[PDB]
């Protein structure tokens, strides 16, 4: 028991934020304003070490355990506005370096993996369906497989970079009569004949983050580009939400640490009544539950993650500190601006803005019912 | 005892209904897309009766009680999702026509009050400054006496209709040795000389609805335009804004009602795992905690409009049903994201907008910790 | 739309209110402290009227409607403290009289019906097994039809009532290939032959109003004593439960009532720092809750019991107040205790054995979970 | 950063736990059904180390940490059902024992600490007074300075252990015209003239715990039954309810992970509508809320201590975990009771007892509200 990083886990995450806040950060109100995801920044994030993670030097990664990409993360989090273009650099590392690196081929690994590690490439993960979302595993896009590979068809949606994205790793029933064990996972290449990537759909949380619709109609997919087994999709796409449920949680840890320093600093200098509106009990005791939430679940967070590198079993640690720092990181958005009052419609300070960004972390990497779902299993209640 | 709205009630409901619908409805979605507050169907939608309230014949209004009016308002925020425009319709009705209706002389009735009843002439009132919002009391703009009026020095802030009104009502210090009793209220138009009237300050909440500062710079006064007895600012500004709290509730009590069919439509409708999502305890838990807001709330807003139709004291219960109301409008708008999933994002189904619209309804009219204030203050717990 | 009580309803309740203070309230902590359930105290309350509900004049009761009863159980809950006592008597009402009264023969109401209207006749129901308790319908007791009635075998548990009943309204299966369908009620007397009432079993809430489990071995129901039709006592228990709904949920408005003003006096009395500690928002913010609880779930109470006496469907609307009024009788129980402190530990006070009292209704009559998933039925989120 | 607990630290939490489970635990029901302490067994517990804390080996302690005494109280609410018991035993350890073994004097630790730190004598801490609870330091005792030491008065009540206990830890004025500043300690003995302990004061909560009044009337205190300095008992005080608020909270967490342990094998094994109770989402929602509670919680107050161990400021996160603690004991609480339905009821499970032990942990050692006033000052937010 010790709750002090070590020196190398303090240098990492005080590169992290100091890369954060004088490159990322500088310029982002205007590409906020703008809805600007720069990809050319967006490279140099991913190679100044986002898009690394655990990935070995062999390709271009530092080796990082799962502590120590989080807080990586968390200082990103923290230290840059531009929230839309965190949360699209970590999909990347979380939802597609990831999982090649873990299951790919050395044939595939060897052909991609690196200039996904670097920036070179950007890569879109795409799973949810229509009629798949929480009901991920009955998707029904199809590979169907043929001499030399498969022949592709379906639709995805809700797919985060798929408007820039240069490949997209993909999921599709390799035996339709199963759920989970019928699905595969497969590297496509933008471009390739029969795939139709939609064009950006407009949200207004994380809306400088591009997503859209992608249409396969008769792909072609290469034998050499399905990751791993025949069959493992089920269990890849899984592992690869198990990092990011770590990842994005850590990012909205750093902005709720940063949403803090806001939040007292306004409630010691603004005054009402002769006193800083701090003294009122009706203020501080919100600003002591997102104080209190904060060293809560960032210490959720750091177990689930140190328990990985130790090599203990983390998925319900992972699932619950998802659960807890997506809803903490709403409530704590919400109290912020009940701070601020009329101010918090200013959108120069971001706060409605931060608000905005905080909502899909409930939804996003499966819901927080179906974390929920996934805990209730662990704890034996699901038979 | 009697739960039943009469015919005469439930027939101003229903025309109420049919106009935000069949009027203001058509097209907003375009109208919200492009932040346009347009002025004419505002104009349209004040002559049919959504800027009369309690107003006498003698001045163009139908004199409808608080509960009368509550319904019309309830109507408008259920039929139509241009809640910006709604927003400023109300504001006008109860910041500016009621007061000059309830204190204004008659000359100063005669000039300027079937103009405000009919839409003719938009109205702003201007009470918060940069050092005064909740403790509005200790504002510091000051109507100094002198022969023939008043000089008018100072600045108002978060000032809702101001770069679109014709006329301020306005709140200044006419002995600043006083706080509440050293208030007195004036009417000024637009274009007057020394009033600086700034450029609209854009908003993602109410992000139509158009607000800004205004600047006081020896702006003479002549003393008709004083609104009451001098002095009787602090008592007009509190009386307006019972009337606010109680209108606005009204419109996100009608917004609430047009969310929860919404949810329950979807939560139907929608299938994962070979059912509908609202058969999950987790999804139809937070559906009836929205229906009970609605029903609870609903109730402690017609009492509290009926008790002042009867004569009887309801500022405590307009206080309750307003802190009642913008509670129960921003947490319902999350549980509604919450139900949609990813499926919420869309901008076309308005449900992130929706949530938006509702956050200033926990500060607009006095802060919800405000009204705590006021009711304390009723309970006998404020010495 | 009128939220003013009738001068009969205002006399029907204030004479209910002296009865309970000057009658059932003296010596109560006396019988509290001794875990006494005074059987001729509870004679004198039911002849008073509290056993008489909707029953008609030919049977010795006033032929109140819902809401008339629903104030007289409010009244009787703010004015006695020995809530276990009143608890006894509504369930005596509302799941024995009322059931004999709206489905009995007349044969069966001529022998019965006026004696337990009186409080001659104490009775107890009995429709809860170990195996079935939300899923009462599951229930397994047989009244196996024979020649001249029925041969019951079976075993209930939490019999409220069964130590003093006079008669029992038991439920059991006639055909036990159907579950609801297959339920009948019926009337038996202590004392019948294979009738064992099992010797009360202490309890910390409630904890004077006595309950036990009941076994039957081959009891004869002779066919007279079967209540309404064959098959219809799955519908006859639910009915019942409608009414004990209401009328629980009515003595927990009661009580809450007196325990805010209890609260609100300490609130103001006891000075800590210089000041009354209801001048402290976190004291203050509590007791503003208890009091937006109390007006909101009396109004939803008020207007279930209207809308039934009005012919109107009533029964999510009693759900939904069942729901609100024993979650909030539970949180301002916890509230009541905060504010008082370390003077809450006073058994004389009764703050800590009123959260015991209350901690039980939203187990009974269904729990609350289950008026959720009533609500949900009636909302269409049920298939 | 490290969430594995040593060798060491398992073995302390390993032999506590199983003096709880095997002597203490055993005949619990006994004991707590007729409202026992066992003085003879509570003597046996302090004996085995609950009454040493960080006592020294020259007193007889084992030099724990702030950590190694929160393992062990931790491991003695998770095994011994007899928590009024290990409530007086902490109240002793922290109030007493930890105040005496670092304020006291050579001469005063040797005639009393090691007495205490073994049980032989049993102490009582007595500072709150009738008009002084959360304004502790506006108590008005005095200890006026005389010849040979002081002549003290006054009242002092919610005394735990004081009709138990040998020797009395009091805190008096001796310059009543400070408030935090004028305040002393003093360690009196049992029999002292002028000492008038009162009879025990029964109460529903952690009812086998005995408290009561005491009065002194002109009692004389010798010069060398000061405890620390003139006037810094104030200081004093304040220092042992930082341990307290530790211990306590220890036994809480351990006492919820026995509470989780019971509920989830309960609703893994109660079935209704053919399945187990844990499959239905209400129930299973509020099992995971216990979950969550105990993880974060549990890591919050290992940190604390370990940051005391470390030499680091811990008083903020000391408040930030009594505060945790006690909100979700009692929460859990009533979790537990919702999920058991009527089956809560029974006194030999326990959980209605378990509720009402956990009541008083948010008022002791300081209300919540206080702890709330304590971390808004360490944030900044007083002044
Ligand atoms: C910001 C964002 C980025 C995204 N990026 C990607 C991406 O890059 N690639 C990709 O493939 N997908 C992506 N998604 C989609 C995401 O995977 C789905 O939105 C998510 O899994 C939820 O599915 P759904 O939207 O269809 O909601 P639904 O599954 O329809 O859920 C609707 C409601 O039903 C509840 N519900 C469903 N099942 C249950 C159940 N068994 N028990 C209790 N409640 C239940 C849900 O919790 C929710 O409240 C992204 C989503 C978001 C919000
Ligand atoms: C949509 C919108 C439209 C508006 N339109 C108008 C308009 O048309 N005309 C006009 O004059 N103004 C208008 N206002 C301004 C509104 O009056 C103020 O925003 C409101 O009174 C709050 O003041 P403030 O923003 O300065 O917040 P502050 O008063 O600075 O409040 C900051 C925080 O301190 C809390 N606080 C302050 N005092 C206390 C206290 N005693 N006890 C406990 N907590 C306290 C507040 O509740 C809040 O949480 C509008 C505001 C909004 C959001
Ligand atoms: C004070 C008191 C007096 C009583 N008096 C009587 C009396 O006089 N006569 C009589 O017959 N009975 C009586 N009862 C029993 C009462 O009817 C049952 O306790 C009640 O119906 C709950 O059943 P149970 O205790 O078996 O809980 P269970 O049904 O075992 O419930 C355990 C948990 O599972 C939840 N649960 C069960 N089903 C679902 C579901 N489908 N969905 C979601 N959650 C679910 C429950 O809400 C609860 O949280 C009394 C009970 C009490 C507390
Ligand atoms: C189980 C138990 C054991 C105890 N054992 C001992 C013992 O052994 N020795 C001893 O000396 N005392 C003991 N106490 C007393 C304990 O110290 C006091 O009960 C506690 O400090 C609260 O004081 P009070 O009861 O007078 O409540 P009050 O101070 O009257 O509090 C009443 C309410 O006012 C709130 N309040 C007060 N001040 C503020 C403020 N500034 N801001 C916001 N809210 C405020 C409180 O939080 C509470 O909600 C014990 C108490 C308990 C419950
Ligand atoms: O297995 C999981 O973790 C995925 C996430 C979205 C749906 N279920
Ligand atoms: O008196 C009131 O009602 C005003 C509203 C804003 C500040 N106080
Ligand atoms: O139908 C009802 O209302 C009953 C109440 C207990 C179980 N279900
Ligand atoms: O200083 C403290 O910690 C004490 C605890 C009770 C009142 N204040
Ligand atoms: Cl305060
Ligand atoms: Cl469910």
């Amino acid at each position: 028991m010790d709750f002090n990083l070590s020196n190398s886990q303090s240098d990492i995450y005080e590169s992290a934020y100091r890369f954060a806040c004088d490159v990322l950060d500088q310029d982002a109100q205007t590409r906020i304003s703008q809805k600007i995801l720069s990809t050319e920044l967006w490279k140099k994030a991913a190679a100044y070490g986002f898009a690394h993670g655990p990935v070995s030097h062999q390709f271009g990664g530092s080796e990082l355990g799962a502590l120590d990409t989080a807080l990586m993360i968390e200082a990103l989090g923290k230290g840059s506005r531009d929230i839309g273009l965190s949360f699209s650099l970590c999909a990347h590392l979380c939802a597609c370096v990831i999982p090649l690196y873990r299951f790919g081929s050395s044939e595939l690994k060897d052909k991609y993996l690196e200039s996904l590690v670097t920036g070179k490439l950007i890569a879109a993960n795409a799973a949810t369906e229509p009629d798949a979302g929480s009901d991920i595993y009955n998707m029904q896009a199809t590979a169907q497989p043929c001499e030399g590979g498969y022949i592709l068809n379906g639709k995805k949606i809700f797919i985060t970079n798929a408007p820039i994205a240069d490949v997209f790793i993909i999921y599709a029933k390799t035996n339709p009569d199963h759920g989970f064990l019928g699905v595969s996972a497969f590297l496509i290449e933008k471009g390739t004949p029969g795939l139709n990537v939609g064009e950006v759909i407009p949200k207004d949380c994380l809306s400088n983050c591009p997503w859209s619709e992608i249409v396969f109609n008769d792909i072609f997919i290469p034998q050499s580009q399905r990751i791993g087994m025949e069959g493992a999709g089920g269990a890849i796409f899984h592992d690869s939400m198990i990092w990011e449920k770590g990842c994005l949680s850590a990012l909205f840890v750093g902005g709720l640490a940063r949403l803090l320093e806001t939040t007292l600093e306004y409630a010691k200098a603004r005054q009402q009544f002769g006193k800083a509106i701090g003294q009122f009990q009706s203020v501080s005791n919100r600003i002591i539950d997102m104080k209190l939430r904060l060293e809560q679940c960032r210490l959720m967070l750091y177990r689930a993650c140190w328990k990985h590198d130790q090599g203990q079993d983390a998925e319900a640690d992972i699932a619950m500190s998802k659960l807890l720092i997506s809803e903490y990181a709403v409530q704590s958005g919400l109290d912020a601006i009940q701070t601020f009052g009329g101010a918090a419609m200013d959108q120069e300070l971001g706060l409605v803005r931060h608000l905005l960004n905080m909502i899909p972390s409930r939804i996003f990497s499966g819901t927080n019912d179906i974390q929920k779902e996934i805990i209730a299993r662990k704890l034996g209640l699901r038979g």
